């Protein structure tokens, strides 16, 4: 069905993994959106081409105002193309940079948005959401738009990005929703800090703290958000809180700016 031409294609909003991204605009109806160009040798070359499959399948079913919409796909035998709403605030992750760490109100407001969108992706079984401040886009009113179209990998191959990895996934080879509240608190540490609890020198050794689950926090966390984080970080996934909990989660509730 939908082909480059159904497209006037605009400026490039940026260079990303595997190919650029353009703000552009569907012909017909005038509809402003954003087009990711992927190319397929780079995406055979970084082991992912089957991930990216399954991933535009299955959110192409998918409808939440935090996670990115993917209104549909082409390809020709060069590329693959991705028609992407479009989010102009950019990536969390320049701004994580800009400022170095995030306010706990910000901080809280993001863990909200997020725990909301993992909870509907759990009801539609969709699990293990690469939810690194790289894949997550800004709305023209900062909300956070989760965009992992499954691009990440790090023997057995595993998905996604080792720093947010949990102790299941990288021990054995079975594991479920609690994956995304194990991330979620990889996150919250690291908008709190700047960086990710348990980055090392090597793969190797950040692949055994987090197998022993050893990190510390900094002196300026506060204590209800070393509690959430201390929660969410548990070695044993069902040992981990529900998605419930953690909306309801006293530091979320007296910090977060929405339900
Ligand atoms: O410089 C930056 O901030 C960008 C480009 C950029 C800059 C400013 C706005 C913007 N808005 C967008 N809305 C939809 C897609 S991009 N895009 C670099 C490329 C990066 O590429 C991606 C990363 C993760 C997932 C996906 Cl779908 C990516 F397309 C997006 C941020």
């Amino acid at each position: 069905q939908w082909a480059l031409e159904d497209f006037e294609i605009g400026r490039p909003l940026g260079k990303g993994k595997f190919g650029n991204v353009y703000l552009a605009r569907e012909k017909q109806s005038k509809f402003i959106l954003a087009l990711k160009v992927l190319f397929k040798a780079q995406l055979e070359k970084a082991g992912v081409e089957h991930q990216l499959r399954r991933e535009v399948e299955i959110q192409s079913h998918l409808r939440h105002p935090n996670i990115l919409r993917l209104y549909g796909y082409f390809h020709d035998a060069t590329r693959v193309y991705l028609i992407l709403e479009y989010a102009p605030l950019g990536t969390v992750y320049r701004e994580l940079q800009k400022l170095s760490k995030f306010d706990e109100q910000r901080t809280a407001t993001y863990i909200t948005e997020l725990a909301n969108a993992l909870s509907y992706c759990h009801s539609k079984r969709v699990i293990h959401r690469d939810i690194k401040p790289e894949n997550l886009l800004l709305g023209s009113a900062g909300e956070l738009k989760i965009a992992d179209f499954g691009w990440s990998v790090h023997r057995t191959t595993l998905c996604g990005t080792l720093d947010y990895l949990p102790p299941e996934m990288i021990e054995g080879r079975m594991h479920d929703e609690k994956v995304d509240l194990w991330s979620l608190g990889v996150l919250c540490y690291e908008f709190l800090v700047g960086k990710p609890p348990f980055e090392a020198n090597t793969y190797q050794e950040t692949y055994k703290r987090i197998s022993r689950v050893e990190f510390t926090f900094p002196d300026f966390v506060t204590e209800g958000a070393r509690d959430l984080i201390s929660r969410l970080l548990k070695h044993n996934p069902s040992q981990r809180p529900m998605l419930r909990e953690v909306l309801e989660h006293p530091w979320i509730t007296a910090n977060s700016s929405k339900p």
